[PDB]
RNA sequence: GUCAAGCCGAGGAGA
RNA sequence: UCUCCUCGGCUUGAC
RNA sequence: GUCAAGCCGAGGAGA
RNA sequence: UCUCCUCGGCUUGAC
């Protein structure tokens, strides 16, 4: 029951007989149908050719793997061949290599394959080789870039092709190379401004993929333009003239703390540049060991983040964030009191709590809650009232807190209730930003609920920009967020409806429409570059792509050269670790060991009788000054407390250039594994 | 008249002089002969050494205990020494300790010994100590795992060995430790994917057994390969395209009930995931006290189980199951009527009975009974016709109902009758799944009847996978069931014949052959891991096994730490128990008592004048809503009615977090024993 | 020698 | 955490 | 089938 | 170099 379209056949025709190539078409153009048809044709050809037929599909998105397996690929080809989808969430209980020789067709994430190849090279496991295959298919080929995963695999492929090229003029025997097929929508521009540089970027993409030609539809293009509809663009801007009674108070607090610190930021409040200056300032303070500035630097960072979220989101979330971390610090102080006075800390607490109550009073004010938020509400109301149950609303924001607060508040707002709108916030799996993480299964359940229509409003982040193919969508909006041309075009290419609306909500002061025009111009420039390369001479095309392949290969070689070791110091115990907030000695480099080369830890009783544990098994570990050190873990049955090096400060025994690494692997010196013969009886 | 073989001597040679070790050989390799020869040699050595000779054999299977005593061990060694086999079925009338010092040789199940040791530690009974022995022999050593019974005993042994290790460098006197011998076929892989992890698993097995070396036959291996024959593999697949007239009606009923409940399973019908979602749903309903959903959740679970058995077995069994539990519920309703109306219950009854009659009409249809079943019939017919009375047929299925229905239906089918096949269903002792339990003596009688050839077809479950040594077997099949590599290899290693057939019957949609390939790969990987460990350095081997012994010891110590009490609440009467299906109060925590610390019960007349009794001495107890509460028992001469806590719902007097424990011991609070001075005159 | 009921822990498979 | 299966141990009772 | 924790690398945006 | 976001992989654990 497989189907195709005239433009699909036109674009895919060269690939039907060799011609490892790329395909670039607008979103919702049946690209996956083209891919499944091409795979079916190639496998039938191989069977008729009495040769092994092995095809892989590679995705950077697990959700895309599952969606492609469920919807478009397996149903058509379930009967003819064997099919399977792999992922981290999927338990690869069988193996990767066996499925390479069991299912005859693979759907996977790139570095499943890459890890198998690395294991093969290291010899730990049998692994796999590209020669084992006959056809590789990649989605979102634009992600093939300087050294991304797709590009890593293709660098191995290109080295093999160069070896073959050496062989052809030297020896007849050669290593077979599987065909390569790429699929994308926007090949992208690496910020190239001159259209010439955009052409060079496109040539780089082709060379990385060994692409013989872009092969975009021209003759049938017309009908495709008629088949695919483009959403109506809509720009919405609001000026932040309100927030004075609350934001001005926050700026007053920040200025008072600056006076207490006697430091000149030389930057506007609430700007991320202020936060960068802070970062530098507390790094300097900790390296110098000085206090009254690093702690205040951290607090100023927190106030800057609060100011930003207030600028985007209402005041109450910023107030809650402030009082939450202040309460955590207060509980740390209480624990420190329990085991056994401060001036800076007491100063901050006293200046804070009163203003915190005042800001609690101010926060609940619907008269001047915000401007952009009011415009967002008016918009959502208008479209959801005009749809008459035909609305699938998508909102894009920047951070976790925005999504969660907006969902909670839309559910609190009575207007969205009487319209009947149901809003659910969506985020990635990784926990961060003090927001409850959403599990992969939770992600899938929410997407399914939106698909069934139970959720008429989905708030999400760049997670939602890519993938998430939905049959019908009418409303897409971007809340004061802007990344680049790609992100914007895929966000806009989602309202798959006869009537579609694109909306942007931006602050008047911020230059977001500048980005939007720049993105428009890059989109226009890319098409001309594609036309130019499509009209190039095949010989010159081949020479340039070969030159760029050499570029990539040599770049990897010399990056490895600069990263063979690049820091070779075998010093087991030549350092002392002190606390960061306060300059108390913690330990030396001898009392520490490693487990599974995975966790660094110290088990000596000297460590044990120094820290404190905060309650809610995996209780966390804090210092005596109130600095957070680490967390309890339970491995081996041992209650070993680990720690984050970022929380501590280094001190060399030779000349002590106090410095912060933020991370273990960054440092040169190795630490031994924990032989646990000790702690016995 | 004892005999041996060259490879047997080769493998057993190290154990003949100390060297507590493991042995791993293919099934039917005379392992029991090797064990009896080794025991004879060790006992002769001890007699020549003028030292006490005590040998134990441990089995996880009572049938294996009896078989080893009857067939291979006692006949050879009846004259030279004293021999006895122990078990639960065997009445250990003498004692365990006396036989430890009476028969000089023991065959037992592991926690006979473990219970004796626990009694010794507690001081209730004299018990036994490992020092009393000189040699322990274990069969199926793979069962020694994270904290299994063999592993429990070996953890005690390893702690004793660590004490000895402390003594050697401190004090000359030491506690003697008996030699350790293990026997198995597949040491197994704990789902380890990297062959390195499989090697770690094997090292874990060795460390748990204090194994000095695997000691697998290499030089004589060749002849063994020639002596042992491997069955011819055969794969059979059928696609479930039929069942529409009946299964579609069942799905219609399920959808109608879902509409009545207004709930979205978001899962396919007939899938165990649906049943898990149900479980969660009625747990939530009962905790919330809401009806119209918990009862319907239970019914949906029953329909899901019916769908599964229909997918495997024909329709009539599912129909019978449905009408049986509906009839039981109807009789409950009639009793409830007798002592003194419902909407949900009436809805379900009315929707059911008519469709039940219709499904009775549909069930008796041989045209589209099933696919996998037809293939099974065709197979069995082919092999039993081609054997010409030389067929010993073994079938493996998943559940009780499958076994019983298949046996009854094979006897009903005229084809198996004209072939003369005799089919008997086999299950475990424990009653469950609404199938008559098969007594241990019934098990033994059936096995004997199969051995004599009176039963040419034995239908069984994982019970039959292990043990059951038969001289001649030609046909082994697996009906749409798949567990792991071990189960599969022991199922395949049973057709002990020159010509042997292995067959698998699987649904096309289900991924069972995926498991089969995975199991093949694990079997291949295990052998390479065994080779690698056999080639290891003895010192590094010793160090790693010592590390793993420490791992096990500390794991047990800290599991005990987390399980010292882990829930310490001495609250006699601080709870109220209500009914589960309906929210009627049953009793409080004061009116209940305990007998033999064994049965919780309430005897107050307030309890008595609330429940109803269903007829067929041990009549069962139901609620007034139709909920089952418990059962009559006769202890002390008292007609005390007990109950299952799983059937009731908890309600705390403090803050009432309604929750389900499913089981008494799980809860913290203790209940007093029943001092029966009351109820006197 | 046969049966019933109940309780304790363990393992494997699935999800 | 749920389901299915498997195990063996312990108590009580009856024939 | 569910959850937690930790680690490895990659990309994009900003500055 | 910093921040924000995004990704996927690996280990351990628990239910
Ligand atoms: N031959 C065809 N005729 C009509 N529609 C098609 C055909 N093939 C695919 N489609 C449509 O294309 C959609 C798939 O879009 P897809 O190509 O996955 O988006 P993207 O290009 O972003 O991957 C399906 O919903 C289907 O309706
Ligand atoms: N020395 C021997 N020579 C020939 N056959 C033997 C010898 N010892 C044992 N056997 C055979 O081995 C069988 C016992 O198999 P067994 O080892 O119990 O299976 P498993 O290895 O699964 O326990 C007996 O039927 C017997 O015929
Ligand atoms: F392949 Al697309 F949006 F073009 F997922
Ligand atoms: F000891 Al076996 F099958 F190998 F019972
Ligand atoms: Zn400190
Ligand atoms: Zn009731």
């Amino acid at each position: 029951e497989l189907q195709l379209r005239p433009y699909q056949m036109e674009v895919a025709q060269p690939a039907l007989d060799g011609k490892n190539i790329i395909i670039c078409l607008p979103t919702g153009s049946g690209k996956t149908r083209v891919a499944v048809y091409i795979t079916k044709d190639h496998l039938d050809k191989k069977k008729q050719a009495s040769e092994s037929g092995k095809v892989i599909v590679l995705v950077n998105k697990v959700m895309l793997a599952e969606q492609l397996f469920r919807k478009e690929f397996n149903p058509y080809l379930k009967k003819w061949y064997r099919i399977i989808g792999l992922s981290g969430d999927t338990q690869l209980k069988i193996s990767f290599p066996e499925v390479v020789k069991s299912y005859d067709v693979i759907i996977s994430t790139a570095q499943i394959l890459e890890n198998s190849l690395l294991n093969l090279e290291s010899g730990d496991d049998d692994g796999v080789q590209l020669s084992d295959f006959s056809l590789i298919i990649i989605d979102e080929c634009h992600h093939t870039n300087k050294e991304a995963v797709y590009n890593n695999i293709m660098r191995r492929y290109l080295k093999q092709k160069l070896r073959n090229n050496d062989l052809k003029k030297q020896n007849k025997p050669a290593i077979p190379l599987p065909q390569i097929l790429g699929l994308t929508a926007s090949p992208g521009v690496g910020a190239a401004k001159k259209q010439s540089e955009a052409e060079k970027h496109i040539l780089n993409i082709c060379a990385n993929l060994d692409a013989f030609t872009i092969k975009t539809v021209k003759e049938n293009l017309g009908q495709l333009k008629h088949q695919i509809k483009e959403p109506c663009k809509k720009f919405v801007i609001a000026d932040d003239t309100r927030e004075n009674p609350f934001k001005e108070k926050l700026l007053e607090i920040m200025a008072s703390i600056q006076t207490y610190c006697q430091k000149s930021p030389m930057s506007d409040f609430g700007t991320q540049h202020y936060e960068q200056w802070a970062i530098q300032m507390e790094k300097k303070a900790a390296k110098d060991g000085n206090r009254k500035d690093r702690v205040c630097a951290e607090h100023l960072r927190k106030y800057n983040e609060a100011l930003q979220i207030n600028d985007t989101i209402r005041m109450i979330d910023a107030y809650s964030h402030l009082e939450t971390f202040y309460t955590d610090e207060k509980e740390k102080k209480f624990a420190v009191l329990n085991d056994s006075l401060d001036e800076t800390d007491e100063f901050l607490m006293n200046l804070f709590f009163d203003n915190k109550k005042m800001l609690k009073k101010l926060a609940e004010n619907p008269k001047y809650e915000n401007e952009k938020l009011i415009k967002l509400r008016n918009t959502i109301l208008e479209q959801f009232t005009r749809s008459e149950e035909s609305s699938r609303g998508i909102i894009f924001t920047k951070t976790r807190q925005s999504t969660y607060a907006l969902s909670q508040w839309i559910m609190e707002n009575a207007k969205f209730a009487e319209v009947g709108v149901k809003a659910h916030h969506l985020i990635g799996a990784g926990h961060s930003s003090e927001v409850k993480p959403m599990t992969q299964t939770e992600q899938k359940e929410v997407i399914s609920k939106f698909r069934t229509g139970e959720i008429n409003l989905l708030i999400a982040t760049t997670v939602a920009e890519e993938g998430l193919d939905i049959k019908e969508c009418n409303i897409v909006i971007r809340y004061g967020l802007v990344t680049n041309e790609i992100a914007m075009v895929q966000a806009r290419g989602r309202a798959r409806a006869d009537e579609s609306t694109y909306v942007l909500v931006t602050s008047s002061g911020s230059g977001v429409t500048e980005r939007e025009i720049v993105n428009d111009f890059r989109e226009k420039m890319m098409y001309k570059a594609i036309n130019r390369v499509q009209n190039m001479k095949p010989e010159e095309y081949a020479h340039k792509i070969l030159e760029l392949q050499v570029q990539s290969i040599l770049e990897k070689k010399m990056k490895v050269k600069r990263s063979i070791a690049k820091q070779y110091n075998d010093n087991p115990s030549l350092i002392t670790l002190l606390c960061k907030n306060c300059s108390m000695l913690v330990c030396s480099g001898e009392n520490i060991h490693v487990v599974e080369k995975m966790h660094h830890v110290n088990m000596t009783p000297e460590f044990k009788g120094l820290y404190i544990v905060r309650e809610n098994t995996n209780g966390e570990i804090i210092c005596k000054c109130g600095q957070a050190w680490g967390t309890m873990m339970v491995h081996k049955g041992l209650d070993l407390p680990c720690l984050k090096i970022r929380n501590f400060v280094v001190n060399f025994k030779n000349n002590s250039p106090k410095k912060q690494y933020k991370k273990w692997v960054e440092l040169p010196i190795r630490f031994p594994d924990l032989d646990y013969s000790e702690y016995c009886l």
